[PDB]
């Protein structure tokens, strides 16, 4: 049949994507920016479609009910048809990558420790022997199932650590983690993936600080539904567009170039 | 029909692969060692496949003839049928990923530098802004090609001088790439992928040293024949090996474990 207008999910995650401040002034696309707005474009020119940005509705990245069995997220739109392509921080991992197809990564992470300047604070295995300093993760997403799902050692311990702590370590948005690591004078550690860690160490009040190596090593994707004609035309736009160097400029555009933190 | 042996295509390169010491009273898969062939062990054990492990009878990881529009190396033996996995050091790039299939990456990498310890040099920049410190690529394989292909100016600046220096500043092995910086008193830096300039800082007589941050930034991985139904299962079984942390422990086993360089 005619050529459709591709639907995109995508979320609402600073500086993936973002509402501009005059967005009422704007409408559609228009209205959205940031680092995964900008890959969205990119993305569209290689292939040669047209597109439409909208908003997962349960503001989920994509996990499968134990119960019900449903998929929920951006990969559950995927997974039920109500979206062609997911274009956001999505990490590839392989209870995902069983249900949707993923573009190569379009950029690299790892799961890391964020503090307040100056906790005395430097590895996974140092959290992991005290309790002084409190730590935790998301409610939801990788991250936390990440540790969940964790038979090493180390990993194991912290989550039996989460689990049972109180109060509550966990928090149920980044926004939410980065305040508690900024109001807790030292006392609470935020695990989150590398690439947010970076970005709010940039913001003001500057008071934030990424520590110690990564605990795991993996990648983003773009992610369509399984068979979809769609993946190996934007896989090849992804990988171009690394070739030529513009997932490097795009990271510093929305990362570093107008950082807050000096030079 | 019924179950045949995979054939798995690799190349000899240290500590990717290679004869052991006492390979000639050993047989088959056992006369092979290191990172690529524990590697596919894990693979195989995952996918419950036997396997023979083959050596590229070219000795190339796989480019197009321009003229002939012949692949050559592990690709071409994929492309032309010759093997069913190939299980090495393969860079994915576009070109390649247009020919035949890739798991998702199961190790990082970037071009890099290497430099003889104590030659002035801190970045690509540097090298390009000066020719008195002389510096080439292996005459093969993706950091060769990236430099030829390459649109960003530092690095179109390098191709230029690469391909107009004399002498040559082209070698035809690591080894040979190795050798050349250790022997020309800090006149010579050789450009090659971070993995393998890591795994030589380890080496005696510990005289060399990677520089300045990576080029670029991209990963190998498993490849197989376009739409072969193998594909599947190889790329879960790299990302469970990475989820559960043994694609780390396996660099560390056989870049950092017995490093020669110090603790
Ligand atoms: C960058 N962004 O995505 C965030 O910080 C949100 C929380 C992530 C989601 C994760 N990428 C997923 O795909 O589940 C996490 O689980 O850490
Ligand atoms: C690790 N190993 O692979 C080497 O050092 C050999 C040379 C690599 C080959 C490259 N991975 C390819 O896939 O073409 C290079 O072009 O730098
Ligand atoms: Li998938
Ligand atoms: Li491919």
């Amino acid at each position: 049949g005619a050529n459709k207008t591709v639907v995109v999910t995508t979320i609402l995650e600073s500086p993936y994507v973002m509402m501009k401040k005059n967005h009422e002034m704007l409408e559609g696309n228009e209205r959205y920016e940031g680092y995964c707005v900008d890959l969205a474009a990119e993305i569209a020119k290689h292939c040669g479609f047209k597109y439409k940005l909208t908003i997962v509705g349960d503001g989920k990245y994509g996990a499968r009910d134990a119960d019900t069995k449903i998929w929920n997220g951006m990969v559950g739109e995927l997974v039920y048809g109500k979206a062609d392509i997911a274009i956001a921080p999505l990490t590839i991992t392989l209870v995902r990558e069983e249900v949707i197809d993923f573009s190569k990564p379009f950029m690299s992470l790892g799961i890391s420790i964020m503090i307040k300047k100056g906790t005395p604070i430097e590895s996974a295995e140092d959290l992991s022997k005290q309790t002084e300093i409190a730590y935790g993760t998301l409610d939801s997403g990788s991250t936390k199932e990440f540790f969940r799902r964790s038979k090493i050692a180390v990993f194991d311990k912290m989550w039996t650590y989460m689990r049972s702590a109180e109060p509550s370590v966990f928090v149920r948005t980044t926004a939410e983690g980065v305040a508690r690591v900024r109001k807790s004078k030292g006392k609470y550690a935020y695990l989150l993936e590398s690439t947010m860690n970076e970005y709010i160490e940039q913001r003001k009040p500057c008071d934030t600080m990424k520590v110690g190596g990564n605990l795991d090593s993996k990648g983003y994707g773009i992610a369509t539904p399984k068979g979809s004609s769609l993946g190996n035309a934007v896989n090849l736009a992804v990988l171009k567009l690394n070739e030529q160097g513009l997932l490097d400029k795009l990271k510093n555009k929305w990362w570093y170039d107008k950082g807050e933190c000096g030079s």
